[PDB]
C-alpha cells in the first residue's frame, strides 16, 4: 500500500480507464443510426426524383401531347381521386385518439 500506492493507480487504470472504452463502444452504435440516417434518406430521395420527371414533367408534356379524351379523363383526374386514402387515414387517427 505504501509503494503499492501504485495500486490505486492500477485501480484507476482499471475501472476508470476501462469505462473509458465503454464510451466509444456506444459511439459505433451511434455511427450506425447516424450511418443509417442519411443512408436511407438519399437512397429514397433518388426514387422521389423519378416521380418529378414521370409525374409533374411528363404531365405537362403529355397534357400537351394531346375516346382519347376518355384516357385524359381517367388520367390526372382519377389520379387525384386516389387521395381518398387521407380520409381513410384521418378518421382513423381521429379514432384511437378520444
Amino acid at each position: 500500500p505504501m509503494v503499492k500506492e501504485i495500486e490505486k493507480k492500477i485501480e484507476n487504470i482499471v475501472t476508470k480507464i476501462d469505462k473509458k472504452k465503454y464510451i466509444y463502444d456506444n459511439m459505433k452504435k451511434l455511427l450506425n443510426e447516424i450511418a443509417e440516417i442519411e443512408k436511407d434518406k438519399t437512397s429514397l430521395e433518388e426514387v422521389k426524383n423519378i416521380n418529378m420527371s414521370y409525374g409533374k414533367s411528363l404531365n405537362k408534356l403529355f397534357l400537351e401531347k394531346i375516346k382519347k379524351k376518355s384516357e385524359n379523363m381517367i388520367k390526372s383526374m382519377e389520379k387525384y381521386i386516389k387521395d381518398l386514402d387521407e380520409i381513410k387515414e384521418q378518421s382513423p387517427k381521429a379514432e384511437m385518439n378520444t
